[PDB]
């Protein structure tokens, strides 16, 4: 019968950037709509409750560089939001926009970043992987259980990939079940309201650290509560009969 503890461990750890690169304050703007040949599906679930989660799926952004390469071309620029899809609607929770990136070197080597927007129940206990392409959620809730959309633009053009989470094993003894006044998520949007640019990113999310201090922050906590962080974490799985 395993213990349900806290164990001792080092504070949140303060690591190095990868690059240094101006950060855009107080932008807003209309997060653009998740609506509308069918969109990639993968599945993601946990074997046990206090396990982390991956949401995982290389969307080639590596060739697309590669292409924007050969044709000599001298930047190029990007946005990666997160929805959670329910229905009739959907809920806003990751925006960044990355501008003045080098095709040349990996992904998100760019010049000007935002600060990642946030949902603020997410930010507790989930942060995107150290690609920035991928969500890694700490323990997550039972309520997490849904469907998670990722849209990923370069130079204006979008890609989704579909992630449906399954949490059989239910909560963790120590899995965030709200965040202040126990808000979960938050507002659910109809198609609508995105497409009439009601969804002001500075009004719904909150700027927040970048995924390496972010990462560190949340692995803190879950390491705290005897969590172990694996070493790799494979592609999402499509679908099996
Ligand atoms: C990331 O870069 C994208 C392009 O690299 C930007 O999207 C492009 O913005 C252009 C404006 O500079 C659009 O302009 C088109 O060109 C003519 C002018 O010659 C206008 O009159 C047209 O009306 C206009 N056409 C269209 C189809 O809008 C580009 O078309 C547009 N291209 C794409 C693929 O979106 C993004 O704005 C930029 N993203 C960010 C966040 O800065
Ligand atoms: C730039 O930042 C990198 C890491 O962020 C650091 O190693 C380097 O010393 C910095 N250089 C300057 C000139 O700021």
């Amino acid at each position: 019968p395993a213990p349900r503890v806290t164990v001792y461990v080092d504070p949140p750890a303060y690591p190095m950037p990868r690059y240094n690169y101006t950060e855009r304050w107080h932008t807003t703007g209309p997060i653009p709509s998740p609506f509308a040949q069918p969109v990639e599906v993968r599945y993601a679930t946990s074997a046990a409750a206090c396990d982390m989660l991956a949401l995982i799926a290389d969307p080639q952004v590596g060739r697309t560089l590669w292409e924007a390469v050969r044709r000599h071309a001298r930047a190029y620029n990007a946005t990666v939001i997160w929805y959670k899809i329910e229905s009739g609607c959907a809920r806003p929770l990751y925006y960044m926009e990355y501008t003045e990136c080098e095709p040349r070197k990996h992904f998100g080597y760019c010049r000007y970043r935002t600060p990642p927007f946030w949902d603020s129940f997410l930010a507790g206990f989930a942060y995107p992987t150290d690609d920035e392409l991928g969500l890694i959620m700490a323990a997550p809730a039972r309520l997490v259980e849904g469907q998670y959309r990722r849209a990923l633009y370069i130079d204006g053009t979008v890609a989704y990939t579909d992630f449906m989470v399954s949490l059989p094993a239910g909560d963790c003894w120590f899995s965030k079940l709200g965040a202040a006044r126990g808000y979960t998520f938050g507002a659910c949007f109809p198609a609508r309201d995105y497409e009439q640019k009601k969804v002001l990113r500075l009004t719904y999310l909150t700027q927040y650290y970048p995924q390496e201090a972010h990462k560190a922050i949340v692995d803190y906590w879950f390491m705290r509560h005897g969590g172990v962080v694996p070493p790799y974490f494979e592609e999402s799985k499509g679908y099996e009969p």
